[PDB]
């Protein structure tokens, strides 16, 4: 999994065309969204992640939480972004992992937002530009799955 | 080299603290800048690129210019973005390579901008959201 962390003043998105023949169904309310004073987590689910989906999600929740604490962000935005990697995991698995992370983050008590999976989206972001406002993490499975 | 191309309505940046002890010297005018209707090329130069700087540069110039043609973008902005890779090249080489890519695009007749190298920078961007508005490319030399 590849993760690009951007501490921003805001993040806005607007769903455009479907990128997958059949993407995650959503309502009018989800077409667009906006968060402020937020740590934006652009995430690319890689093939390897298919090995131990649960392991990776936990790892990412941990890594993402740590940066949030460091930069002191109470808001985190999970953003499906399939361009941080060129070895992508299949959609079904990707959407699942992305959901766990999101869920795991709310479990940590952060205010969390997200963009819908499987669409091309327009977006506007404003990175603060501090030493810690731009970070990356590569998280891969290191254990066998048990299911 | 890891390249992330974002066709945008605009791009804005403002140089903040230094990220290197010896960053690209700049003036006040360069401290900040803005381009509109532009293909932004976020680039992280990798250690492997060090093997053949010229080669990587050429391929990047052809890939970028190609996507520039596809989205009909006349403006291109070269934006140093280390965090696209975890195996970054030596600064001196990254700098030279970025300049090669800058000049190479400039040569093709595009209006090219280039953000300063070696600093932490705040920025604002607006991605159009079209099918080809977000693309990535990995470009390494032929070993
Ligand atoms: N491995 C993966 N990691 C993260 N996201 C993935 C994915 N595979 C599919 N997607 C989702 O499908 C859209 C088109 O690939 C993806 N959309 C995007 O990456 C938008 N930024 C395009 O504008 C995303 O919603
Ligand atoms: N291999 C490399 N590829 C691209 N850029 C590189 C580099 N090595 C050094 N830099 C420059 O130094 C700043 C801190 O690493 C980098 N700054 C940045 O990546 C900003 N986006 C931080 O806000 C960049 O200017």
């Amino acid at each position: 999994m590849r993760v690009l962390l951007i501490h921003s003043d805001y993040i806005e998105y607007e769903v455009k065309d479907k990128a997958l023949k059949n993407p995650e169904p959503i309502s009018e309310d989800m077409k667009r969204g906006r968060m402020e004073e937020v740590l934006v987590a652009f995430i690319s689910v890689e093939k390897v992640d298919e090995k131990n989906p649960e392991e990776v999600s936990l790892k990412a929740i941990e890594e993402i939480s740590k940066v949030a604490e460091q930069v002191k962000a109470e808001n985190v935005f999970v953003y499906p972004f399939a361009h941080l990697s060129s070895e992508l995991a299949k959609p079904s698995v990707a959407m699942d992992i992305l959901n766990r992370v999101y869920q795991g983050l709310k479990e940590r008590g952060f205010n969390v937002g997200k963009a819908p999976f499987g669409y091309y989206k327009a977006f506007k972001i404003s990175c603060k530009g501090h030493p810690l406002a731009e970070l990356s993490r590569t998280i891969v499975p290191e254990e066998a799955r048990v299911e």
